[PDB]
């Protein structure tokens, strides 16, 4: 295992901050909640702090803390994410939406005191104004995905890839192809994993009494061998 | 005393009991947990009480209480499921697994004391020995689905249809085509809805310390207009 993994044996408070700019539409999101890595469970509430969110909430789910994955005991040697803590890691992505534009993101994920914090900058470009993102044609829901992880030795980190399936209001499915890299912030040794994946499942909900534009988010994640 | 949707304003205990026979393999499942219709959420723990389950857990998710859906204020007059309570409803299904066998089920959903009980009989047939079901090739996860509901006036009830997408270990998807009808057990007034759907999202998990064959199940459901 790792020293960093010891920070996740209980329930850890989470703070998330995102600034986004998609086809020139600027927005910010704040989130808070808690993670339980022993069972691979996360619960988060997000608010669009700038007013109305100009893209669908489902497009932001992957951008908005994989250190909360459950790694079974026999796989603990493969948990890069916790091993990088508390100093943290940089998480970078490019996301290609099928027949549409792309997102690029850079985040820093680290502890500040007792809290695990994820601070993100996101840019989206080349979206179609009548596509499913800017045209807001994505259903308010989420599916199950496998997140594939391998070591990137030259970078002392990992490369990650997966394809998200977004349900569209006409019954179709639009893919979002994710390419991700994570690099440690600190100088300490990290765990560089064998190839494996994270089984991820999620649900998007609302608080009927919350008048702000918001997302209540539930996630369940467990690592598995290939 | 309390009737209809009045029975669902708080947290309600749930009991699920299923007796199944699939390609001649007999088994039973018991589930317990709680539902919160105000937010459209439920949580259940299922155990195979006869030992090892002879089919994948994902195949049984839909069979194993749509009265826990959140109906928004503008749709309260369309909630058949709660309107039938406490006396309850019969739920019957036929389910076809693409290029494989079928399930047929009959359930009674009603209050027994303060518990909402779903008691089910299920028969499966025509499965392939090396198909995804009997060959155990279904991933342990679940996706988001729309459940379409209309009135069935002749039966004083509803007709329901949907298709489940089951993720398969090779990266394919196997569809399960569902045909469902619900009719009240009692003779009191019920709500016969306009056409609408339920947006359903779920996640399947495990308790690492539970040795029995089991499923921890989370569901989130909200009704929406068409």
């Amino acid at each position: 295992m790792s020293k960093g993994a010891e920070l996740f044996t209980g329930i850890v408070p989470i703070l998330i901050e995102l600034n986004g700019d998609v086809n020139g539409h600027k927005f910010s999101v704040s989130g808070e909640g808690e993670g339980d890595a022993t069972y691979g469970k996360l619960t988060l509430k997000f608010i669009c702090t700038t007013g109305k969110l100009p893209v669908p909430w489902p497009t932001l789910v992957t951008t908005l803390v994989q250190c909360f994955s459950r790694y079974p005991d026999h796989m603990k040697q493969h948990d890069f994410f916790k091993s990088a803590m508390p100093e943290g890691y940089i998480q970078e992505r490019t996301i290609f939406f099928e027949d549409d534009g792309n997102y690029k993101s850079r985040a820093e994920v680290k502890f500040e005191g007792d809290t695990l914090v994820n601070r993100i900058e996101l840019t989206g470009t080349d979206f179609k104004e009548d596509g499913n993102i800017l045209g807001n044609k994505m259903e308010y829901n989420y599916n199950a995905h496998n997140v594939y992880i391998m070591t990137d030795k030259a970078k002392n980190g990992i490369k990650v890839n997966f394809k998200i399936r977004h349900n569209i209001e006409d019954g179709s499915v639009q893919l979002a192809d994710h390419y991700q890299q994570n690099t440690p912030i600190g100088d300490g040794p990290v765990l560089l994993p064998d190839n494996h994946y994270l089984s991820t499942q999620s649900a998007l909900s609302k608080d009927p009494n919350e008048k702000r534009d918001h997302m209540i988010y539930f996630e369940f994640v467990t690592a598995a061998a290939i």
